[PDB]
């Protein structure tokens, strides 16, 4: 299993930077002749470290067609780097925004289903993702996506069905906003927002922050109040009613009335099969 000399990990370009960390595109190049393979490298910037070492083990334990591949780690005596496969097509968020004129609903629902299957899988390990958004989805090719970040992922406790813990508040279930509770259910609410993002094709004027801030008129509080009076993101221009209905069932205030991911992949596969024509 793959073992990495820090010394031969050559920085090529910056892929994402945050509050406490970053993702780089590096080439691992032991033969020093630039024929090494390109990888993605996650590092911390300024217990985070405990959380980072859990993340590594989570990603490692995942092996799935729609989850980004763990490659190994890279350390200094005694500046931890998590190594993953590099997917050159980049995030679905940017890829959708780019090729909207070549990506019909059939494609949209393919990605949607591959996202559910990945999430279904996470659930089999009681993993809660916590950050479901097009931002964190990668495109392997035109017909395949992978969930590409597990920064916030948690393992549920063995006797419980929720984990209590800047947050992307416009993607969050209300119980996440008010009780900091995270669950399969809250992953489902967020999935609904992913479905919303996909069918707006990332039109900046139609993003969850823009529409929610519009409907609002502490931002967080305003959001809680809005969600509680059944305010919701509108149906995207051109969205079929069955896709919007899946969204509104994901955004049910009651955790227990939200659909399962196995059910979501199913309905979504049947709606995609009914458009094939
Ligand atoms: C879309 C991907 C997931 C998201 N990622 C990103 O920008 N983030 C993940 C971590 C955070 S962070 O590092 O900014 C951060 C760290 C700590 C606290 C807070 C923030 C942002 C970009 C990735 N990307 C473009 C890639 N492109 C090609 N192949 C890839 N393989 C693996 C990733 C990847």
């Amino acid at each position: 299993p793959t073992q990495f000399e820090e010394r031969h990990l050559k920085f090529l370009q910056q892929l994402g930077k945050g509050n406490f960390g970053s993702v780089e595109m590096c080439r691992y190049d032991p033969l020093q002749d630039n024929t090494g393979e390109v990888v993605a490298v996650k590092k911390l910037q300024h217990e985070h470290l405990r959380d980072f070492e859990r993340e590594i083990e989570i990603l490692k334990s995942l092996q799935h067609d729609n989850i980004v591949k763990y490659k190994g780690v890279c350390y200094s005596a005694g500046n931890l780097k998590l190594i993953m496969e590099y997917l050159p097509y980049g995030s679905l968020r940017d890829y959708l925004q780019k090729h909207k004129e070549r990506i019909d609903h059939i494609k949209l629902l393919q990605y949607t289903s591959q996202i559910c299957k990945g999430m279904e899988y996470l659930g089999t390990k009681r993993y809660i993702h916590r950050d479901l958004a097009t931002r964190n989805i990668l495109v392997e090719n035109e017909n395949r996506v992978k969930i590409g970040d597990f920064g916030l992922t948690k393992v549920l406790p063995q006797d419980k069905e929720y984990y209590k813990v800047e947050s992307p508040i416009f993607w969050y279930a209300p119980e996440s906003l008010t009780e900091s509770k995270f669950s399969v259910a809250s992953d489902v609410w967020s999935f609904g927002v992913v479905l919303y993002e996909l069918f707006t094709y990332i039109e900046k004027s139609k993003s969850p922050p823009a529409e929610f801030m519009r409907m609002i008129g502490s931002i967080v509080t305003h959001l809680i109040e809005l969600l509680k009076n059944n305010g919701r993101l509108p149906r995207p221009d051109g969205c079929p009613d069955e896709i919007y209905m899946i969204m509104t069932e994901c955004w049910n205030n009651n955790v227990n009335q939200r659909p399962s991911f196995r059910d979501l992949a199913l309905r979504v596969d049947q709606v995609r099969d009914n458009m094939a024509g």
